[PDB]
């Protein structure tokens, strides 16, 4: 276990989709509730 030298191979790899699919609902979502329609985006 390392952090570049094995996340390697798959790690930006994985990202493929990641960064879609870990940025929606995993990010998109954390923008409700905690705003609840507060201060709202930005």
């Amino acid at each position: 276990d390392a952090e570049f030298r094995h996340d390697s191979g798959y790690e930006v790899h994985h990202q493929k989709l990641v960064f879609f699919a870990e940025d929606v609902g995993s990010n998109k979502g954390a923008i409700i509730g905690l705003m609840v329609g507060g201060v709202v985006i930005a």
